[PDB]
């Protein structure tokens, strides 16, 4: 079961559901076998939680999970968005925990910039909207990618030319003001922003590097590279549950557009499938458990915001969406995480079919929410088990009902399971 | 030289420079060998020009170039943006020219909608800006992709639920008004838009289909599919000459995010490289020829807007950019087009190296325009020729100086040339 040494020159870990499946943990385990670990999409809005040898907790945002290994180079691709202030704060927090970052992190010169501006703008949007509620989710991710699409946003390369940075930054400052009256843009406030990032440019300079060239050059030199997926594909701007999705492309296609590598060079793709689904926030949720069964999962899995402490909605594993997701990415294998959370459940259901409001079986996963929010899920109950498995390291040591579980999944999904998570620890992973 | 039968289950044609390289022509020639031809990115803003057997001129916008073959199904992927009014106008124009479209064109339900709104908004932007000039380029492409990223835009699936379409459309109508004072949004004007697209929904209905499912299902059934690239990768939102680029991703990664297919399933990728570069509009142009040499190319190649008649800037083939582009996409081969345009030139230069403002050779293509607009190109003059080759069908029949040309290119680029265009006609293509 040498799964660690079976991976190709260029491999990648992708989330196959919604929210946090625990990709980081896997990336941390597989990282020492790779020369480079790169984040291709998203911003610091995410948050991978990993633990070292001593059991020390680490919560990453932008930095790839491979940062805990000396011989590994972390890279933030061009597909990403960087909130420079928060970035350095993240760096400082790692440097104080004995983890050096100097010369071990590359920042794509082609990656766009997320200013505090986008953050306040993001907030202004909801303030007037139907009123999305309670949560300091001032993640200016949406607006930043918009500036990018609009082509009026700034990129990392701009910090090398502070001369023009001024008249390049005021342009989107002026824009935002024209839109919201809750923004005045003082000419004095602009002066600061320039002098602020002028200082930031000094510190960030050694990190900047031609991400596209470096990566491609690396491949020519046979350097192994593991791509860390930002979020899940069900959250994808195109394939996810629109409009309830992210403005980024968490799918496999995104690793090409976010890193600048050829689709032909991408080898194995491990899809992280949590034993049960968890959707954070409003949106369609077929397998959603509003009853005690959901409460049991939530507490056991600790499905609560790392900052907000808000409970993530839970439910049974959705195979319909998973199968659909498998096709889109073309996963070589899968990492079935948080299996230890299902312990204690007498019955564990699986969403297999999708019926219409009347009773017609759908051949594929619904695009529009109109049809999706009105579906009749067809479950498949399986024998559960009452046994703490957070200690099982070998596959054969698992309960018969638990083994039957992964097997039924890999059967319906079509893709085999090579990793089974039974604990948050770096050590808590079973190889199949 | 059975290049037509060498292509994989899923192949694709991509532009490797800027502007129009003549991808459509190739797609039209290769189309009859494929079961499906699909457009993965962009909107009607493009415009592929192809000719049938009788020599009839056809100018496509959204519809893939494979539309001229009966046993071929054209597909407009989820990555695209559809301006429904213009679409039907394009359909009507094809139906009158004896080309039926009923049941031969699929429209992705997940593809976003480009309303006249985005068109007027796009215009409002430039009106107040530094003043981009003269040109009815009211292509609301930029703003539409923005609505998408913002997640407040509408998609094709919404037309199936006109009930909510109303309150879903007014949302971005209200938005635009808040931004520009040159927009008032009459409640009466909204009423129309709803009743307009309510009628459009009736006509478009038979075209709509789950693009993602269909395509993937097709692959499972071994149906060949050829992807038609929208524009070129040097125009890519991430990899192109930002900010002078399009809001879409014309690169290979884009065919994944635009169609919903696995990166592992994409086979051959033919990169269309015109014999000389042509950049339409302002932006960095290293190999730009402002002298007579440029005028000769422009007239011979007919480098003028199909609608605006404006002359496209011209120059020598840029190998630096090409090589850089080759890596990003991973082209299996290349299609060297418009070779017949180089006839008459005593000398033909090739951009090989890139020197700094002082004299330092760059290892890679520049990201920021600051450095790019200030480079010293290092050419490589080759023997030209004075011979009308618009009649040469075999490779050996070409002039020695012309053959030496393609060979030096495929040598420096690393990827072989399999197609050489010597005329706009369907028949005017040489196989190497
Ligand atoms: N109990 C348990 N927790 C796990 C397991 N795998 C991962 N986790 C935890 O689940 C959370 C996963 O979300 P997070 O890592 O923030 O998101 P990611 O970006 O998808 O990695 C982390 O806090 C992990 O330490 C597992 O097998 N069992
Ligand atoms: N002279 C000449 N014209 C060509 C050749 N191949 C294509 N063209 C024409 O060049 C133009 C290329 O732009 P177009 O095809 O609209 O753009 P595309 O979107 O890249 O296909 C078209 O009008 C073609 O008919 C060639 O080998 N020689």
């Amino acid at each position: 079961a040498d799964r660690v040494s079976s991976l190709s020159n260029v491999s990648g870990v992708l989330g196959s559901q919604w929210g946090d499946e625990g990709k980081g943990k896997l990336v941390d385990v597989l990282a020492p076998r790779f020369d480079i670990v790169a984040r291709c999409q998203g911003g610091a809005n995410a948050g991978h939680t990993i633990y070292n040898s001593e059991g020390k907790k680490f919560a990453l945002h932008l930095v790839p999970s491979g940062i805990l290994h000396e011989g590994t180079l972390c890279v933030v691709g061009n597909g990403a968005v960087i909130h420079v202030p928060g970035f350095f704060g993240e760096i400082d927090g790692l440097q104080s925990n004995g983890v050096s970052c100097d010369g071990r992190i590359l920042v794509s010169d082609r990656a766009h910039l997320l200013f505090d501006l986008h953050q306040t703008v993001d907030g202004l949007r909801e303030a007037e909207l139907a009123n999305s509620f309670i949560g300091t989710t001032k993640r200016g991710i949406g607006p930043c990618y918009s500036s990018k699409v609009t082509r009026n946003g700034l990129r990392v390369c701009d910090l090398r030319h502070m001369d023009t940075f001024g008249d390049k930054l005021d342009v989107l400052f002026e824009d935002a003001a024209a839109r919201f009256e809750g923004f005045k843009y003082s000419k004095g406030m602009l002066k600061e922003e320039v002098e602020r990032y002028k200082k930031f440019a000094e510190r960030l300079e050694p990190f900047i590097a031609d991400t596209v060239h470096v990566l491609n050059e690396s491949i020519r030199q046979k350097k192994k590279i593991l791509v860390e997926g930002g979020q899940a594909t069900m959250l994808d701007i195109d394939f996810g549950t629109y409009p309830f999705v992210t403005s980024s492309s968490p799918s496999a296609g995104g690793i090409c557009t976010g890193l600048g590598i050829a689709p032909r060079v991408i080898g194995d793709l491990i899809g992280v499938v949590k034993a049960y689904t968890t959707r954070v926030g409003s949106g369609p949720f077929p397998t959603e458990l509003l009853g005690e069964e959901g409460d049991v999962l939530r507490k056991a899995g600790m499905e609560f915001g790392t900052t907000t402490g808000r409970p993530r909605r839970c439910g049974w594993l959705d195979i319909v969406a998973l199968k659909y997701c498998c096709d889109i990415n073309g996963f070589s294998s899968l990492n079935l995480t948080k299996l230890d959370v299902l312990s204690g459940l007498p019955e564990i259901k699986l969403g297999v079919s999708y019926n219409q409001m009347d009773g017609e079986k759908l051949q594929s996963f619904p695009g529009d929410l109109d049809t999706l929010e009105q579906v009749q899920v067809n479950y498949e109950v399986l024998p559960g088990w009452d046994s703490d498995i957070s200690s099982v390291r070998s596959y054969s040591e698992l309960p018969q009902a638990a083994r039957r579980y992964v097997e039924r999944i890999e059967e319906l999904a079509g893709v085999p399971v090579h990793y089974i998570g039974v604990g948050p620890g770096r050590d808590a992973l079973i190889y199949k």
